[PDB]
């Protein structure tokens, strides 16, 4: 789904709401199935859907029982179950839409139930009682969020920059783990674990038997929808467990696995599907295929930097051949690597210390990173990305065992092929360009053609943020800018 | 799907083949499965596809099997398996795609086998051998097509006007029944009936049967598919009448409106009669409203009428698409060619009647076939329409027009199929004074309009819009958006004033 949000209206009401059905459609890939706005003098609130859970009467804004309180939601609630339980006694339910919970809780504790939500999200909710507005954003940023300035100041928020480069003066990333209450007037992080330091697991109990079915629980929740789902299949640990595991609670079930015909990945990704049992779609793609979804691809993910590109690409591609199947939503590995110390960096591991504040870091940043290239890679064809290795209880359990137990002094993630060697092929299992090399190769040739060595000498005078070190960054660089004018835009990519 | 074609090329081919990828790209909802490319020196043809028959090997540009001829289209070829049994001998099938058999009848007929299809489409052909190329469009426009020039003389063609406002200096919708062979440099009307007289028609026979039957065949036809389909079903006789078909030869159905409308209404009933699967697509007055920018960009026209009519089929098409359904039949065509509007009721004689049907079959182009088509695509739903297939259009055009005058409007189809549906249905007539998607539906885009244009506005019309003056403030409204997107005096110029 998309969100759209204006808030601290000082102008024409009236034609702010003709602006924001126009900025909101911008983004309406992220949500084909249908549009919502609602707006008054102090507020405006537009979604574009693409309903998961509660196809027919999830439809957004969902609105008060009482209808003060209007709320725009792009995520997925895991726990909704348990919270409509819980709140049900309380607080009136519409629909059945797991995002309502974010209106129950919000009514009985106001901006302070953040760390209560269980699941991937960015919300606006506004107040008319009040004349109040809540922004959040999940944990650690799973689902994106942009907010910015008018040159009226008033406040401007988005699921992608896309939505906002045309009207405000500055964006940036609504941060992640984060919230802004109105009253306050200040963007308060409401997300913090005893495992953000060292001195705090340096001496704990690793439970691999609790390690594993913490995994397990966390793709089973995630395994909610009312639609079709598939999942990621790549021939890497970190899909091939999800895959796995998926295909494990699944009570048919598509896995997807995307490169040039003949790559290497392919094959490992469809012998995973074979020892899983899937019903395995191996999609292809041209090199000239790819080459000619470069700029839709920049601005989809809206990003300038390379690796993020290259490999957004593939995905992107895969995207719009897992939607033109009927699938809607599909359960991926990201967030591996930095939880279990994945890269092969790590190997050169100091210690427990280091390694830890390493992944610490590397989950915390990830937002700008992993997060954005999935979720907007396969949002760009309505396509929902979760990532059962960031899920909030998980993540818990997986930070809290002994960072020793994940110094490679082993294979890199060890413990965690470990856990669940059982379920794949040796090969796998145990293992240490795959989509193709062709792919970055013609990437890069096709970079030094386009760019003059002279351009690349004085990109500093062109582009004075972040200046491209190569043609092939260069490249990528002016067609952002192209897309993306604002100044501030290059500043959310990462310096 | 959409086409995108540029012929003639007299610059940088690498520069243009990138303007192409933009241009076809602004098509993409037409055809959002996958996108494909064929681009020269001379040529360039660029396709996204909305994959119904053969969505493993149908992918497009198709080719030669030496790789010499080059074919994107937009469209769905009925009677294609005759062909490529007709046509195998000779020619080397390379896909399952209904499309493919254009290759095949370029190959052994050049530009002469236009009528040889039955079906819908529009497409480009592009000879690498013979540096040549072939443009051409359905019989009646049921497929979209423009065609224009740049600053250069070089000539573009897309299935949306939308594609080529940004580059053309002028611009025109592709001629219905017509093709465009580059060797000839004219373009060629290949479609022409006797019927299309009434001094032809006038001492026929009727044949009920006949007529049942060839109704009965064209919708046969028009199921072929790989993908699952429905019915678009209002209630009315005409969709109602396809709907049941649909039902004995195959089943989801879908109906929009206000909360309450008649369309709604009627159209349960029906449901209820077939039993099909049924869908009620509700929209509010503000949905519709806040849609009817996009809507105008998507079907491309100010026309006041079509806007209207357009916007719940838009928003119809959203929903169905929502619910995984690419392609749908729809009973459009069906007034036009039974003489079932009211103002039919008013017929000198058959004479007249029989001259206004043609008329109107031969300007549904500009019309129905383009919301149809258009407000359908926006969301990558395919819409078929039976009664406007070719060979269906010879048996009901020739039937003796007199049994076209009204007691009723359509009393012949209503008796060819009365045992389909319940009475109440097959013999219900039309009510000038009640709005099948809800009567608040135009009330409040008039009341919006009046609210927005100045009288002063409209009185000065003639000096903002020159070209077909809006007459009226919500024309006036719909103009303005309209010129707004289309910035281009030709394509105010394609809306037929
Ligand atoms: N060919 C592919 N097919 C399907 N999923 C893929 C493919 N390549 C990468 N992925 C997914 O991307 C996830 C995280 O990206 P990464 O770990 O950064 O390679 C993997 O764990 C997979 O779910
Ligand atoms: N409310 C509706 N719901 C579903 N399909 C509709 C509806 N209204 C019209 N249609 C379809 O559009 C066709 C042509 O409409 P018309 O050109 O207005 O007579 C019908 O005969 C149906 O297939
Ligand atoms: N697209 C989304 O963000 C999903 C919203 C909500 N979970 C639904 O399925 O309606
Ligand atoms: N979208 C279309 O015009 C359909 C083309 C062809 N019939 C196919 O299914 O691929
Ligand atoms: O996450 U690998
Ligand atoms: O048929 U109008
Ligand atoms: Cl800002
Ligand atoms: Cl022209």
């Amino acid at each position: 789904a998309s969100i759209f949000g204006v808030f601290d209206i000082k102008t024409d009401a009236v034609e702010l709401r003709k602006k924001a059905l126009e900025l909101s459609r911008l983004m309406r890939h992220r949500g084909p199935d249908w549009s919502g706005i609602y707006a008054s003098d102090n507020a405006i609130l537009a979604h574009e859907r693409l309903s998961i859970v509660d196809v027919n009467a999830g439809a957004q804004p969902l609105y008060n029982q009482q209808k003060t309180h209007v709320l725009a939601v792009n995520g997925e609630i895991y726990n909704h179950q348990a919270l409509r339980a819980e709140y049900g006694d309380r607080y009136q339910f519409q629909t059945g839409s797991d995002c309502e919970v974010i209106l129950a809780l919000y009514q009985e504790k106001g901006p302070e139930f953040l760390d209560d939500l269980q699941g991937m999200f960015a919300f606006a909710l506004y107040d008319s009682e009040k004349d109040a507005y809540l922004i959040g954003r999940d944990h650690l940023g799973i689902i994106p969020l942009y907010m910015g300035y008018d040159e009226h100041g008033q406040l401007y928020v988005a699921s992608e920059m896309k939505a906002l480069v045309p009207v405000c003066r500055t964006i940036k990333e609504f941060p992640a783990g984060s919230y802004l209450w109105s009253q306050d007037g200040e963007i308060r992080s409401y997300y913090h674990r005893d495992w953000f330091d060292y001195d705090a697991v340096k001496d704990n109990v690793t439970d691999k038997n609790e390690l594993r079915q913490a995994l397990e629980d966390s793709v089973k929740s995630h395994l909610m929808s009312d639609v079709p789902y598939g999942v990621l299949l790549s021939g890497g640990l970190d899909s091939s467990i999800i895959s796995a595991i998926t295909k494990k609670y699944a009570a048919q079930l598509h896995s997807f696995a995307v490169g040039l015909p003949g790559s290497p990945d392919l094959k490992a990704a469809q012998e995973v599907a074979n020892h899983l049992g899937t019903v395995h779609h191996e999609i292809h793609f041209t090199v000239q295929e790819g080459l000619d979804a470069i700029r839709d691809v920049i601005y989809h993910i809206e990003t300038y930097d390379v690796t993020t590109i290259r490999a957004s690409t593939p995905m992107y591609l895969m995207s719009r051949k897992i939607k033109a199947m009927g699938i809607k939503m599909v359960l991926s590995g990201e967030g591996s690597d930095e939880v279990f110390g994945g890269y092969l960096y790590f190997h050169k591991a100091p210690n427990a210390k280091e390694l830890h504040e390493e992944t610490v870091r590397k989950l915390l940043a990830l937002h700008m990173y992993d997060c954005a290239r999935a979720n907007k890679a396969m949002s760009a064809w309505g396509v929902e990305a979760r990532v059962p290795f960031l899920d909030k209880k998980f993540l818990d359990v997986a930070m809290r065992i002994n960072p020793q137990d994940k110094m490679c002094g082993k294979m890199e993630k060890h413990i965690l092929r470990e856990c669940f060697e059982a379920y794949l092929p040796a090969s796998v299992a145990w293992r240490q360009d795959g989509v193709g090399y062709s792919w970055i190769d013609t990437l890069k040739e096709v970079a030094a053609q386009q760019v003059s060595d002279q351009q690349l000498e004085t990109a500093r005078f062109r582009f004075p943020y972040n200046t491209p070190t190569s043609k092939e960054a260069y490249l990528y660089r002016e067609i952002f800018e192209e897309l993306f004018p604002l100044p501030s835009a290059a500043e959310c990519v990462p310096g």
